[PDB]
């Protein structure tokens, strides 16, 4: 819901630029249930936007120069909705970029311009997060009493740097150990980062759909007393078994809610969301997307049901997540992870008491050297102009 009143028909996109920003993650990441190494190394696709003889920042994909060609001279105006949302077609490519124009200009915060009545302006925005680096770090230990540690160790890490909250990678047993050593090993690292987390500490696990029903009760009920928040892609979601196990988990009063929706979703997610047999919908912030998400978390807040949207591959996305909670009642978590994009400036984002603190700066808050871009742009990258 932004405000195309303030926007003039004047307004022109007038060139487009794309450059890939790297960097690395703080400290690399293994594997997961259902594939390897994911490691150290990231990258960014980010196009820069020219209106009005300013420049917008953000994320973009599906973005081909042939793309950009074709948008050149339209007005702003055109790729917004009546409702003021930015036109499908646009989506992707140039979401971000045009939204951080649009604070640029305004001198607002993104999530003012997307604000919901949750929330009021001159108020801050601070965001509940998690980590979510905690990957099969262990594999190369036979020994399940130097794994914990190793795993316990890089939580403190974490927890160091203010994270209070955290999603631990289950699954072990799926591919890359012995299906039962790796489900024991599973359970002992989740045993283990939760006295290093202590009481007040949220503990996800996420299986990369790595066990089946009968493996996910087995492992439940070895956690009982862990202060489980949520259980992520247990399988494939499949709405018999987890109608199966939330009765299940009803019976023994046992409170962990069923987080879903990354990756190939199931089509029918929702609908199998609103018959009440998943409780959080994880849909990427870069696709689908701003803009979706938008319209998908009201939905979803009618239905009482929980948004948080899956981010990592894409460190740009953990900064977009949290304006997005000025725009959805429910919204759950933003998925942090440690990442250092370099030319990309993000000081302006905190992390305390497991929650990120959004800054009040215009558009995204994040400052990009535009120098290094310029570079970054010519050397590999490219340009659509009049
Ligand atoms: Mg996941
Ligand atoms: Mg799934």
């Amino acid at each position: 819901s932004l405000n195309i009143t303030g926007i003039q028909s004047d307004w022109k996109v007038e060139k487009i630029e794309f450059a890939k920003l790297t960097g690395e993650r703080a400290r690399s990441a293994g594997a997961n249930g259902r594939i390897g190494v994911h490691g150290k190394s990231c990258t960014v696709d980010i196009a820069r936007i020219t209106i009005d003889g300013q420049t917008g920042y953000g994320s973009s994909i599906h973005m081909t120069p042939e793309w950009a060609e074709d948008v050149i001279g339209r007005r702003l105006l055109d790729l917004f909705d009546d409702r003021g949302r930015l036109r499908e077609a646009y989506r992707l490519q140039l979401e971000y970029p045009v939204l951080d124009w649009l604070g640029q200009r305004q001198g607002k915060p993104v999530y003012d311009l997307v604000s919901g009545a949750h929330l009021e302006t001159g108020a801050s925005l601070v965001v509940p997060c998690y980590d979510t680096s905690l990957y099969f770090d262990d594999l190369h230990l036979a020994d399940e009493r130097a794994a914990v540690a190793l795993m316990q160790e890089e939580a403190m890490q974490g927890y160091a740097k203010g994270q209070r909250h955290f999603k631990i990678k289950v699954g072990r047993g799926g591919r890359h150990m012995p299906l039962w050593e790796g489900t024991k090993r599973d359970i002992a690292i989740v045993r283990g980062i939760s006295e290093v987390a202590g009481p007040a500490g949220k503990i996800m696990i996420d299986a990369n759909n790595a066990y089946n029903l009968n493996l996910t009760k087995e492992v439940l009920a070895a956690l009982s007393d862990v202060n489980l928040y949520w259980l992520e892609e247990a399988f494939h979601e499949d709405e018999a078994l987890y109608e199966d196990l939330k009765e299940w988990l009803g019976q023994r009063g046992q409170n962990v809610l069923i987080a879903d929706g990354e990756g190939l979703a199931s089509p029918h997610l929702i609908e199998w969301a609103t018959r009440g047999r998943v409780d959080v919908l994880q849909y990427d912030i870069i696709w689908p997307g701003f803009t979706h998400w938008m319209e998908l978390g009201e939905k979803l807040d009618a239905h009482g049901l929980r948004s948080a949207p899956h981010c990592y591959g894409n460190a740009y996305g953990i900064y977009a997540s949290g304006h997005l909670s000025a725009a959805v009642r429910n919204f759950e978590f933003v998925e942090y992870d440690d990442i250092t994009i370099e030319g990309m400036d993000v000081s302006g984002y905190r992390i305390e008491n497991g929650e990120i603190h959004v800054p009040a700066t215009p558009g995204f808050g994040i400052v990009f050297d535009d120098e290094l871009v310029t570079y970054l742009i010519n050397r590999s990258g490219w340009s659509e102009g009049h």
